[PDB]
C-alpha cells in the first residue's frame, strides 16, 4: 500500500504508528504539498489532497483517523484496537471526534499562529487548556484513552498531546497526562527512533 | 434513552433524523447549554456538557458522529445506512471527518464571527468554498455523500448544509449539492415537518431573547 505524508505532520503520525503496531509495512512517499507538481498527482487520487492519503490495493483513503480504522479494520488480526461492543467503540469515536474538532483543533490554531509569530488570544489558550483538562479526567478514569487497554484513539491523541513539542507547553499541571504519555509510548514498538526523527524534524522546520 | 438537545444546533439534528429513519423512541430533554444550572447537570453526564448527548440504560454518549455511529450498530436492523464492508466504510468515515473538520468547522467559524458582529476574513471564505467544491465533486461521483445509497454521511451533511441559511449563503453556483439536498431529504420521514418543528423552534428561541 502507498503512503504519501511528511513525518513533521501529527496527523501522519497515526497511521505509521498503527503500522508498526500492528506490524503493516507500508511504502512511504514524502509528500510536499506545497509543490504544484506534486498536489497534482496527489489531487487525482484525493481532490481535497491533504496528507494523509492511503492508497491500498487502488483502493483509496484519506483523514488519518480514517485511515487508521481501515487499517485496523483490514489488518488487524484482532479487535482490541477498536472493539465491537458498541458501549466500548462509542467511547473510542467520541474520543476520535474529540481528537480533531476540540483537542487537535486547538492545539493546531496556537501552533500555526506561533509560526506567523503572533500572540494567541489569552482566550485561545483557554480552550487549549480546557481541551487537555477534558483528556486529563479521560486518562484518570481508566489508564487508557477510551478504555482499559489501548485503542487506535490513544494512537491518536498521542500524536496531537506530543504536536504540544511545537509551542512549548508545561505538561505539569497533567500528571495523568504524563503518565498516560509513557504507558502508551511504551507500547509502540520502534518508537524511540519515530520519536527523534519527528523531534529533530520540528527544530529543523523551527530553523526556518 | 434521552437525547439532551435543542434542533436549532445542527449537530443534534443527525441523530434526530436517524432516530426517525429506524424507529428509535427518543425522550427528549430540550437543552439550553448555556443556562448554567442546565450546563452544570449536563456535565454531571458529559464533562464536556455539549449537545447532542445520548444516554441509552445508563451507557452516556456524546459528540453527533459518535452518538450516530452508535444507535445504528446497535438498533439498525440493516447496514445500509453504515456498510460493513471497509471498502466502502473508508469513504463513509472519511466523508464524516470531512464534515466535522472541514466543512461544518468552516461553516460556523463564520456563523460564530457574525454573532459576535465581526467579518469573515477573504482567506475564511475562501476555505468555505473550497469545502463546498468538494462536497460538490462528492455528490457528483456517487447520487450520495459517501455510496451509492443514504448513509449517517448524508444525514450528518445534511445537518451542516442546511446551516448555510443563517449566512443566506448563496448555493447557486452548487448544482449537484442542491439535487443532493432533494434526494436526502425526500427520504427522510415526514421532513417537511421536521423542517417545520425546526422553525417553530428557532423562533421560540430567539423569542426567549
Ligand atoms: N484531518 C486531516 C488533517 C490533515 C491536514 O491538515 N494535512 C495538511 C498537512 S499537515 O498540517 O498535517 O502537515 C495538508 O495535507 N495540507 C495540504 C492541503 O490542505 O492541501 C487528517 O487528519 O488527515
Ligand atoms: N462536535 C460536537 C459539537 C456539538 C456542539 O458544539 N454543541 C454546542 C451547542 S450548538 O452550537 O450545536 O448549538 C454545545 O453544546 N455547546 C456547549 C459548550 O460548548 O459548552 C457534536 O457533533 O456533537
Amino acid at each position: 500500500m502507498d503512503y504519501y505524508y511528511s513525518l513533521i505532520s501529527p496527523p501522519c503520525q497515526s497511521a505509521i504508528l498503527l503500522a508498526k503496531k500492528l506490524g503493516i509495512t507500508l511504502n512511504l512517499k514524502k509528500t510536499n504539498v506545497h509543490d504544484p507538481v506534486e498536489r497534482d498527482a496527489l489531487t487525482k487520487l484525493n481532490p481535497q489532497h491533504t496528507i494523509p492519503t492511503l492508497v491500498d490495493n487502488g483502493h483509496v483513503v484519506w483523514e488519518s483517523y480514517a485511515i487508521v480504522l481501515y487499517l485496523v479494520e483490514t489488518y488487524a488480526k484482532d479487535d482490541t484496537l477498536y472493539p465491537k461492543d458498541p458501549k466500548v467503540r462509542s467511547v473510542v469515536n467520541q474520543r476520535l471526534f474529540f481528537d480533531i474538532g476540540t483537542l487537535y483543533k486547538r492545539i493546531i490554531d496556537v501552533i500555526h499562529l506561533v509560526m506567523k509569530k503572533e500572540q494567541p488570544s489569552d482566550e485561545q489558550m483557554e480552550k487549549l487548556k480546557g481541551a487537555l483538562d477534558l483528556l486529563e479526567q479521560f486518562v484518570t478514569e481508566r489508564a487508557y484513552a477510551a478504555a482499559d487497554h489501548l485503542t487506535v484513539a490513544d494512537i491518536c491523541l498521542l500524536g496531537t498531546v506530543t504536536a504540544l513539542n511545537w509551542l512549548k507547553h508545561d505538561l505539569e499541571p497533567f500528571p495523568h497526562i504524563r503518565a498516560w504519555l509513557e504507558r502508551v509510548r511504551a507500547e509502540m514498538p520502534d518508537y524511540e527512533e519515530f520519536s527523534k526523527q519527528v523531534a529533530d524534524d520540528t527544530l529543523a522546520y523551527v530553523a526556518s
